[PDB]
């Protein structure tokens, strides 16, 4: 028979943090159990605030609140919402209503990439396209981003609500939704179907944040030499640039610029790179 279950140091993930308690999901036993914990019974001197998404060691006894013992090193941390250890971001945009913008997509991609997160791309409202030229343009963009190496899912509004092709990605990951406010929120609600503080919702074998990420798109923490790494296409071509640390702006014998000339890198990707570079540089005085 089962006895003394509570005399070990189990591990779990913080899925909710509210009013002085931390709710820890523990999948490591036949049970799916959520344990209400205080952060205080050990974990100091160590003033670090626990965050939703933290991987923790905790202790808990029968019919008593638990206590966080140790917070594991964080792989990443978002500021708004305050969450950490995020594996993936589903970036949701509309094909029409409003018209799809590679500029907007590329900005979100940079932010996700710069936070050590894997982007997944979702273009919805495909059902609202009547013009064949509009359909062809969106299919071409989708193939472009697939060729860069992203997963790209084209969905109808009242259909994508099912999230059929996205759901498989949730398993054993922590995921956030971001992108356009309208479609991003509606897709997210669809995902987690059966200010407030963010929670992770346990669904389809993984965790999904109940608040959109990346609500502000400033590049404040990104430096000029770091930007190219967030464009996998530019990043890979940068190996062939003559000068080391080439920023792919006015340098001669730049492989990135040559690739754009040849059609090996999309013109719009490079155009956005240069635009974002300018924005980064404009933070500071120039000499
Ligand atoms: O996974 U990293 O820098
Ligand atoms: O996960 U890395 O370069
Ligand atoms: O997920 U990336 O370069
Ligand atoms: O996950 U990466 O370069
Ligand atoms: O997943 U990658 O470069
Ligand atoms: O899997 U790769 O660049
Ligand atoms: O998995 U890779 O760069
Ligand atoms: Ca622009
Ligand atoms: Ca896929
Ligand atoms: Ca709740
Ligand atoms: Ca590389
Ligand atoms: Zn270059």
């Amino acid at each position: 028979a089962r006895h003394h279950h509570h005399h070990h140091m189990p591990e779990g993930k913080i899925i909710k943090a509210l009013s002085g308690f931390y709710y820890v999901l523990d999948e490591s036993e036949d049970s799916d159990k959520v344990i209400q914990c205080r952060g205080r019974g050990i974990f100091r001197k160590n003033k670090i605030t626990p965050l939703v998404g933290d991987y923790v060691v905790y202790q808990a006894e029968n019919d008593k609140e638990g206590y966080l013992m140790e917070i594991k090193e964080r792989t990443n941390e978002l500021i708004r919402p305050p969450i950490c250890n995020v594996d993936q971001a589903v970036l949701v945009f509309s094909a029409v209503q409003p018209s799809f913008s590679t500029a907007l997509l590329d900005r979100f991609l940079v932010l996700v990439e710069a936070n050590d997160i894997q982007p997944i791309i979702c273009i919805t409202k495909m059902d609202l396209i009547e013009d064949q030229d509009t359909e062809d343009t969106i299919q071409a963009y989708a193939e472009d981003y697939r060729n860069i190496g992203y997963d790209v899912y084209l969905t109808s509004s009242k259909d994508q609500d099912s999230l059929a092709d996205i759901i498989p990605h949730f398993q054993d990951k922590t995921t956030v939704f971001a992108g356009q406010s309208g479609v991003g929120k509606s897709s997210l609600l669809n995902a987690i179907s059966p200010t407030r503080h963010v929670e992770l919702i346990h669904t389809s074998g993984g965790l999904v944040a109940d608040t959109p990420g990346f609500s502000s798109l400033e590049f404040t923490d990104i430096e000029e030499e770091e930007l190219g790494y967030t464009f996998p296409d530019i990043r890979e071509k940068s190996s062939s640039c003559k000068f080391r640390g080439c920023l792919h702006l006015k340098e001669p014998k730049c492989a990135v610029k040559q690739a754009v000339e040849d059609g090996e890198l999309k013109q719009y990707r490079y155009d956005h790179y240069v635009e974002f570079m300018t924005e980064i540089k404009d933070r500071k005085p120039r000499y």
